C-alpha cells in the first residue's frame, strides 16, 4: 500500500524513477539497475494511456504478487513508482524461464532439476489456492522462472482467479478446478523431461485439443532412466478424468515431492553451467 520505495532483502530504500538506470528491454518490461545499491531488477512499465485489457491483467497480477510476500516460490515485488503518466512495478530479476531454458538446452532437463522445480511450483500453486483462493489457469514452462542462485519461482498471474497446448481435458470438454492446473504441470514436466512437446506435429490449436481428448495421456518414457517416483508423479498429474486427478494436498504427499524436499540439489551450479553453453 506504499509507493516510491524499494524493499530488497529486508532493507527499505527511498527511491524515485530517476534512481534507476535502464539497461534494456527484456506491457513493457525493463532490466534496470538501482543506482543506490547496484541491485539489478526487472521493472514493468504500465503506461497510463496503455491498453485497458493489458493494464487490467497487469494490475491483477500485481495484486496477487503483493499478497504473496510470504511465499518463497512466487516472484516477488520490491515496490512501485506512480507518476502522472506511468506505473513502474519493480520485480525481482530471474535468470530465465523454463521454456527458454529448454531451447537453450536443446535437450532434456535432468530429473533432479525437475524435482526441485516440481516442489517449488506445486507449493506455489498450493499457496495461491489455500491462502488467496486463486487458481493460476495458465501453468506452462514460460511461467516457471529460475535464477543463478538456484531459486525456482512461479511468475505473474494475469488470468489468476489459458494456453491451448496445456489445457486439461475438462477445460476442453467441460462436464458442467485447481486440478486443471495439475494437468498443465504434468504436460510441462513431460515436455521439459523429454525436450519435446508431447502432442507433436500439430498445426492448429484445435488439433492439439483433439489429441488431448482422443489420445492416451502422454506419460514419461520408460527408457530415459526416469525414477519410478517421477513416472508415478507424472502419471497422476496426467489422469484424464479430473474427478480422479489428485488435488495439491495429495500431490504434496507424493514420494517424488518428498524426495526433493530434503535432497540437496545444486540447481545454482547446474544453471550457470547451462547458460555458459550459450
Ligand atoms: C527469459 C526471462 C528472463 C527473466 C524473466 C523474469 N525475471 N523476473 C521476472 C518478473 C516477472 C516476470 C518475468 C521475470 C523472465 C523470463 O522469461
Amino acid at each position: 500500500k506504499q509507493t516510491g520505495y524499494l524493499t530488497i532483502g529486508g532493507q527499505r530504500y527511498q527511491a524515485e524513477i530517476n534512481d534507476l538506470e535502464n539497461l534494456g528491454e527484456m506491457g513493457q518490461v525493463w532490466k534496470m539497475r538501482f543506482r543506490k545499491t547496484g541491485h539489478v531488477i526487472a521493472v514493468k512499465q504500465m503506461r497510463r494511456s496503455g491498453n485497458k485489457e493489458e493494464n487490467k491483467r497487469i494490475l491483477m497480477d500485481l495484486d496477487v504478487v503483493l499478497k504473496s510476500h510470504d511465499c518463497p516460490y512466487i516472484v516477488q515485488c520490491f515496490g512501485t513508482f506512480i507518476t502522472n503518466t506511468d506505473v513502474f512495478i519493480a520485480m525481482e530479476l530471474m535468470g530465465t524461464c523454463a521454456e527458454k531454458l529448454k531451447k537453450r538446452m536443446q535437450g532434456p532437463i535432468p530429473e533432479r532439476i525437475l524435482g526441485k522445480m516440481t516442489v517449488a511450483i506445486v507449493k506455489a500453486l498450493y499457496y495461491l489456492k489455500e491462502k488467496h483462493g486463486v487458481i493460476h489457469r495458465d501453468v506452462k514452462p514460460s511461467n516457471i522462472l529460475l535464477d543463478e542462485r538456484g531459486q525456482i519461482k512461479l511468475c505473474d498471474f494475469g488470468i489468476s482467479g489459458g494456453c491451448a497446448a496445456y489445457m486439461a481435458p475438462e477445460r476442453i470438454d467441460p462436464p458442467d478446478d485447481i486440478r486443471a492446473d495439475v494437468w498443465s504441470l504434468g504436460i510441462s514436466l513431460v515436455e521439459l523431461a523429454t525436450g519435446q512437446f508431447p502432442y507433436k506435429n500439430c498445426k492448429t490449436d484445435f488439433e492439439v485439443l483433439t489429441k488431448v481428448l482422443q489420445e492416451e495421456p502422454p506419460l514419461l518414457p520408460g527408457h530415459m532412466g526416469f525414477s519410478g517416483d517421477f513416472q508415478s508423479f507424472v502419471k497422476d498429474c496426467l489422469t484424464k478424468d479430473h474427478r480422479k486427478r489428485p488435488k495439491y494436498n495429495k500431490l504434496l504427499e507424493h514420494s517424488f515431492i518428498k524426495r526433493y524436499e530434503t535432497l540437496e540439489v545444486d540447481v545454482a551450479s547446474w544453471f550457470k553451467d547451462v547458460m555458459a553453453k550459450t
